[PDB]
């Protein structure tokens, strides 16, 4: 019928996806909507043209992620990363629309954009300098109002910045000199913030790590932010596979997230490992095999990650590479660790045409 465009095909992507997650047809149909408008004008951009701007958001630069994260006992919990300002000329306009896009989801849902404001002069000012201006993720909840989360980039005015950015955004969420409780890194990739009905803020700060090993991994955390160094390590070698005890990692950079939830506090309580799996593989299918292993190592059934990976594309797993494009081991204080798999929509990533060489 009509040409597919970025809204319909990551549309579809949200539905058959949502539907493996579990989500009702009703909560799937909220948030397909929530998508399309978060999208804004590149929903309707159609799939034969390139790619609106050169979007960091994923490898192939589709301007949507999606994540399922598996915590033992619990249902699958579906997510989708967007750039709402994708397509605006310049990056300045890119954080003004993704700006826009946060708003507008706070008057509809009516969660606290306190928080947030505090930031913006650090995060959004003339000038900015990428990768991103912000990004959006929703958690999609099952009654369709969803978790929203807030991505903003500590290098918007220079690496050279960063630290002193990341430092004072903790200081005005009254974090004093968290910064401080922080690991040594390469860079400060996000700032994130966890938005919805409370005032305080969910303030997470993620770090570059170059060529991490498995006892630096082990690390990067402290028991009171929800992992143990063995599972690190262990995580570590079971993403990583061939990148593992080679002088650390050799593809791009792993991640690390430290979470601060408890008002007042200079300490995590919630830590974070995100393995660019990846760059690590042959193929989808050895990604999803180690995701499998790491889910039963955690006590969690891998069935619905097989069924997400056809959600996402009818090609096989073992086609290709980038489907699954990070696995993360997430901690919690008092709370069973959750696994994630960073699942890529590649929609700009075709088959070429088939035209036959006859000689």
């Amino acid at each position: 019928m009509d040409a597919s465009t970025l809204g319909s095909f990551t549309g579809g992507q949200l539905r058959r996806l949502g539907s493996v997650a579990g989500l009702s047809r009703a909560d799937v149909e909220t948030y397909a909507q929530v998508l399309t408008d978060a999208l804004g004008p590149v929903a309707q951009r159609p799939l034969s043209l390139a790619p609106p701007t050169r979007t960091f958001l994923s490898d192939d630069h589709t301007p949507v992620e999606f994540s399922l994260s598996f915590r033992p006992g619990a249902a699958p919990a579906m997510r989708v990363l967007v750039e709402p300002g994708c397509g605006a000329t310049s990056l300045a306009d890119n954080g003004r629309a993704g700006l826009e896009a946060v708003r507008t989801m706070a008057r509809r849902w009516h969660f606290t954009t306190d928080a947030l404001d505090e930031l913006l002069d650090l995060f959004l000012p003339p000038a900015p300098q990428g990768p991103l201006a912000l990004w959006c993720a929703l958690e999609l909840r099952p009654g369709g109002v969803p978790g929203v989360k807030v991505y903003l980039n500590p290098a918007v005015g220079g690496e050279e910045r960063s630290a002193a950015t990341v430092r004072e955004a903790l200081r005005r969420l009254g974090h004093h000199q968290a910064f401080d409780s922080l690991p040594q890194g390469s860079g400060y990739p996000f700032l994130a913030l966890d938005l919805g009905n409370w005032t305080e803020p969910r303030a997470k700060v993620y770090l570059r790590h170059d060529n991490l090993t498995a006892g630096r991994a082990a690390r990067l955390s402290r028991t009171d932010s929800g992992l143990v160094p063995t599972a690190v390590e262990g995580f570590f070698r079971t993403a990583a596979g061939p990148g593992s005890d080679a002088g650390g990692l050799d593809g791009r950079p792993a991640q690390s997230c430290h979470s601060f939830t408890d008002p007042g506090a200079e300490r995590p309580s919630g830590f974070t490992l995100y393995i660019p799996v990846r760059d690590y593989v042959r193929h989808d299918g050895e990604a999803l095999a180690r995701a499998s292993t790491v889910l039963h190592h955690h006590g969690m059934d891998a069935s619905v990650l097989h069924r997400a990976l056809a959600a996402l594309t009818e090609r096989r797993p073992e086609d290709g590479v980038g489907l699954i494009a990070y696995l993360a081991l997430a901690g919690q204080r008092d709370q069973p660790p959750r696994v994630t798999a960073y699942l890529s929509s590649e929609a700009y990533t075709v088959r070429p045409p088939v035209v036959e060489l006859v000689p």
